[PDB]
């Protein structure tokens, strides 16, 4: 029936916006546009600026700043997955699964949220660190955040909102096909639920946005791609940087 399925809208949009303090919402705000106004980082003079008002090499202390951002990020989204009805009580060994699968995927539609064609909301919407100043990192750091913006652009012309996205994130965690997972029916069970949710939410939200479920849904081919890539990159630090750090959550997310 609409009505459960809508109560389960509204639930996980109520978590969503108890487990991620940066929403799409606020992040157009300050994108937008005089209390919200970002400092923006371009430059070398500009970040020292940035590391002034905002608040070991500028590629690499970028680098790990991101990294530190990301582990915060695994920390958020953690926390919503247990607000997904039936997540805590899969097997343990299936929520460890989905959550090591799931959680770069949630990443990078969410970070979506806070970019533009031009650059990407950091220090919780404090900064804004402009496209051409991360694409011009020293190698190999400078491909790093570009295939994001891709993404992103493309992603953000389905101008989802943020109770749209809370369905969607769900419906990517419950991924019944991460491989190692040992009982795929009641997982496959829950997705079902949330895609019927989201089903009926874009309806609902963007009765005019034809076929939106399907578009939204052939998404989730760009995001795996982008994994790929990313990971990739990684393995080129390890190799390169033996000086660098890697975050031990990041690491054994990765393995
Ligand atoms: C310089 C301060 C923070 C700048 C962040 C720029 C983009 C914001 C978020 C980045 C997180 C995703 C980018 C890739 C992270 C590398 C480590 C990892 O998650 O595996």
């Amino acid at each position: 029936e609409s009505a459960d399925l809508r109560a389960l809208a509204k639930h996980l949009y109520d978590s969503y916006i108890k487990s991620f303090p940066l929403t799409k919402a606020k992040a157009r705000a300050i994108l937008t546009g005089t209390d919200k106004s970002p400092f923006v980082i371009y430059d070398m003079n500009s970040l020292m600026m940035g590391e002034d008002k905002i608040k070991k090499e500028v590629a690499i202390r970028i680098f790990q700043g991101c990294q530190f951002r990301s582990v915060e990020a695994v920390q958020e989204i953690t926390e919503y997955a247990k607000s997904i009805p039936g997540f805590v009580n899969l097997d343990l060994n299936d929520q460890v699964t989905l959550l090591k699968y799931g959680v770069h995927e949630i990443i990078y539609t969410m970070l979506a949220s806070l970019m533009n064609k031009d650059g990407v909301l950091i220090s919780e919407g404090q900064g804004f660190m402009t496209r051409e100043f991360l694409k011009s990192l020293r190698k190999p750091f400078g491909d790093f955040m570009e295939p994001k913006f891709e993404f992103a652009v493309k992603f953000n012309a389905l101008e989802l909102d943020d109770s749209d996205l809370a369905i969607f994130i769900a419906v990517i965690i419950l991924s019944g096909d991460r491989p190692g997972l040992l009982n795929v029916k009641p997982i496959e069970d829950i997705q079902d639920n949330l895609l019927q949710a989201l089903e009926l939410q874009l309806k609902l939200n963007h009765p005019e946005s034809s076929q939106l479920f399907a578009k939204l849904l052939q998404k989730m081919t760009d995001l795996r791609q982008i994994v790929t890539e990313h990971v990739q990159l990684l393995q080129v630090i390890k190799k390169t940087e033996t000086d660098m750090s890697l975050h031990p959550l990041l690491q054994e997310i990765y393995k």
